[PDB]
């Protein structure tokens, strides 16, 4: 079995390795990286997103969202405070404020061990889920917003045309903007270039023992327990290092910087936070693996996790039994 410790692995596709996207997650898995639940892949020297980033900052950013914490430092949930709309521009100067900015630091550790100790006391603005895409129409390797679709592949493997659509989404972040312990919906695969700016640590666990940490998170968050069987779909709930090491829950770090993308991998559960103003593009994505995992993905029927259009479909279709409650959390 290759990676048998489920380490995150780099790659560093060649140029001719990188046309064909599908082919190259498949040698990835081919190598062991699913076990990880996360890959970094490190794109040839030749490629480029766009040729600048220069004419970005009028970008409108309609629904920033102010991450106010609870609970304590190395455990705590998050809730989004929508805020008045602003650009990209205004949210890069809000960054780069004092009461936004990075701190002074050492080194990424250092940084690491600023976020854990001193998240919760602040309360950092997020520009997330906006739907659009930097590639330049002209990029043919790894472009986010060309990639084949879900619906695609789910027609492809077993027969059934769907409807739905399968775009990108932006992300803007600052200091301390927090991505919450989740997995994608449908237990997809998820692709995420860092376009810019600052960096982005993320923790995984390997999807062998994703039920770990949905064990510790009942646990860790008894009352959202009882009121939802899959609440981790709510994407509200963080858990330090620290915390998962205490409680023995097997997990990796590493930490993305601008220029590289990332791929995590069904089932993998995953959280992070950025390290100052950043841009990434991300995108949902399917293989045949997948196929199994989206037939026995959990599912929030509560009401809290509201998601795209498009999951209704995937839900009708691999999971029959479950799409009338699924679809009552919806409505
Ligand atoms: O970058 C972020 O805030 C969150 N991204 C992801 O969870 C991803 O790409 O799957
Ligand atoms: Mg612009
Ligand atoms: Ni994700
Ligand atoms: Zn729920």
């Amino acid at each position: 079995a290759q990676n048998p410790n489920c380490n995150i692995m780099i790659f560093h596709p060649t140029k001719e390795e990188f046309n064909d996207f599908d082919k190259y997650i498949a040698y990835m898995e081919s190598q062991g990286a699913h076990r990880a639940g996360l890959a970094k892949i490190i794109p040839p020297k030749e490629w480029k997103a766009r040729e600048t980033y220069d004419n970005i900052s009028e970008i409108l950013i309609a629904t920033p969202l102010q991450q106010v914490a609870s609970g304590r430092a190395g455990v705590f949930t998050q809730y989004h405070k929508k805020k008045k709309a602003m650009t990209v521009g205004e949210y890069r100067h809000l960054a780069n404020s004092k009461k936004y900015q990075t701190p002074p630091h050492q080194n990424f550790e250092d940084l690491e061990r600023k976020y854990w100790k001193n998240r919760i006391y602040n309360s950092p603005i997020y520009g997330a889920d906006i739907s659009g895409s930097l590639f330049d129409e002209n990029t043919k390797q790894w472009n986010l917003g060309h990639l084949g679709t879900i619906q695609d592949l789910l027609e492809k493997e077993c027969g059934v045309v769907i409807e739905g659509v399968n775009t990108p989404y932006l992300y803007f972040g600052m200091w301390k903007t927090t991505f919450a312990w989740h997995t994608e919906d449908m237990d997809l695969y998820s692709i995420n270039y860092l376009h810019l700016g600052e960096p982005k640590t993320w923790y995984v666990v390997p999807p062998e023992h994703g039920q770990r940490l949905e064990r510790l998170a009942r646990e860790l968050f008894p009352g959202s327990s009882r009121g939802c069987g899959a609440f981790l779909r709510h994407k509200v709930a963080l858990i330090s290092p620290t915390v998962l090491k205490e409680n023995g829950i097997p997990f990796n770090r590493i930490t993305q910087e601008a220029g590289e993308f990332m791929v995590t991998f069904p089932y993998g559960y995953h959280a992070g936070f950025n390290h100052g103003f950043n841009c990434a593009e991300a995108i949902n994505f399917a293989t045949p693996r997948w196929i199994d995992y989206g037939k026995m993905a959990s599912q929030c029927s509560c009401g809290e996790a509201r998601v795209t259009f498009s999951m209704d479909a995937f839900v009708r279709i691999l999971q029959p039994e479950r799409y009338d409650l699924w679809k009552r959390g919806q409505d």
